[PDB]
């Protein structure tokens, strides 16, 4: 459908827009290139491991690799819906968001290739709860925006994508990676990547907060929708976390070898902490 | 609609894909930031000019600023359609494409702000032919892909976007900018930007060639569609070029002041040359 005019011909970019400022920060802080990461020590580490230890790391990598790919594809409808609303600064920022995720897909896929498991099908570590979030609920909520960009729809899309998938699951996965392999001195390449991902993620979550809050600011009853949508997905969040925890407990050879007292109870509490603090970053009353 | 699986969980990125290689080149060659360009001399230049000279530059900037904004918005449906086809490497590359265009919008809008014309509405220099390409034909061809991603539709989208708007009009505009203001020693900031744009553009056009050719490679009769779609838009291309040429001739004070023998006949021939050579970059027979 036709353009009726262009903001940067009639006027200029709104230089003070929060999303323009986040876009600028993304350009400054987003120069890292996965192709520069040295994975040579990672290959050696992985080879040194026993088959039982080798397995221990793959479920987490399987969750991340599909997660990065899902969000790379499923962010597009948000960019479209905000473009159609004429929110040019949000779109400029979202171009940095989409490119970040592309790099994240690249980073895990390079690690898999390097350590020799590229040919292995890691879908076996996606249980029903994970599939429910990433194979279904995420793409349903985002694709909805193509035909329905109501405030309700935009809040639900930002909630599933930015507050749950990124704000709860990704954040807890970054924490878990450090708690386990950083301790062990294992996979330095991967951990360098994880640090870069976690830095990008900060901006992704801030987009989600900004988006949900500006809708809540119009009608304080959207706050209730936000809480309700968070709570609808919790059972799948913890159900995936529980499945990963059970696998961890059934395969403890890596932990013993590397003297890691892996506290699954503390990881679980971190997830619960993440979830609850994302709720608190949205104020029911106009902020 | 649901994801049935993820390529980087079942396998890896196809590292040898031409679009993965272009993505890698985009990361290496795409670090420039419009926010780093020093526009101070540009502000002084523009102020030094008479009102008659001031005007001389604005039609070209008006065409570019709206063009950059149009393509930033209108590339999204291509990314979607290729995502839905599972072409992961094309999508990774398209994230660099979208971010480039965002920077291009930013660059012209920063120049406008800096030289003091941000508040001026430059839509007056968009004639009917320009509107036909940028306000209508471009968004029609791209948006079509949301409901119709047939090879015919994809070829028409790549033809209007990559071969005409970028491959013919943008390329000729870059040439024109140099021919005129580089000669004059004017607007060094803007010309630094133009050089960066023109470097990005090379990859954008190569995506379009790759896309059209891989469809032509399946059925050599798509070649005819490509030629026909090129020829359908030519009258608007030259009709905009003629309008810009007429404005140039009616306002020659900048040319006289700066001793520029501006050859509008040579610019026009460059446009014709661009158009004809984009045709030649598509081979009817399997390449
Ligand atoms: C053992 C404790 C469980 C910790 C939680 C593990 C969550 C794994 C994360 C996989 C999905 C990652 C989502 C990517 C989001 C993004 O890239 O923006
Ligand atoms: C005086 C001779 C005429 C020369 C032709 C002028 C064309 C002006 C270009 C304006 C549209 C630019 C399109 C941007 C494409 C992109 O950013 O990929
Ligand atoms: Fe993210
Ligand atoms: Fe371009
Ligand atoms: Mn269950
Ligand atoms: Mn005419
Ligand atoms: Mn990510
Ligand atoms: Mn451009």
């Amino acid at each position: 459908v036709h353009h009726d005019g262009f903001q940067t011909v009639k006027a200029t970019i709104d230089w003070e827009h929060p999303m323009f400022k986040l876009y600028e920060k993304a350009k400054r802080n987003g120069k890292w290139n996965p192709a520069d990461i040295d994975f040579s020590q990672d290959q050696k580490d992985f080879a040194s491991l026993t088959s039982e230890e080798k397995i221990s790391a793959l479920p987490l990598v399987a969750g991340f690799s599909a997660g990065e790919e899902a969000v790379t594809l499923d962010i597009l409808p948000m960019a479209h819906a905000l473009a159609r609303q004429g929110r040019l600064e949000d779109v400029l920022f979202l171009t940095t968001f989409m490119h970040d995720e592309a790099k994240h897909v690249e980073m895990f896929s390079r690690w898999q290739q390097a350590v020799g498991i590229g040919q292995m099908d890691l879908s076996v570590f996606h249980n029903d709860h994970y599939k429910r979030i990433f194979y279904e609920a995420l793409p349903e909520a985002m694709n909805r925006l193509y035909a329905d960009d109501s405030p309700e729809a935009v809040i639900r899309a930002a909630t599933v994508y930015n507050m749950i998938v990124e704000g709860t699951l990704a954040e807890s996965g970054y924490y878990t990676f450090r708690q386990i392999y950083k301790k062990a001195g294992l996979f330095p390449g991967l951990l360098q990547g994880i640090d870069y991902l976690n830095m990008d993620e900060g901006r992704h979550i801030q987009f989600g907060i900004y988006t949900i809050q500006r809708i809540v600011n119009e009608d304080e009853r959207y706050y209730e929708l936000f809480i309700r949508y968070m709570d609808e997905l919790w059972p799948h969040v913890i159900g995936y976390v529980d499945y990963l925890t059970e696998l961890g407990k059934r395969q403890q050879q890596l932990a013993r070898t590397y003297a890691l007292e892996i506290d699954y109870d503390l990881l679980r509490h971190y997830v619960i902490k993440q979830f609850n603090l994302r709720k608190k970053q949205i104020s029911r009353t106009k902020r």
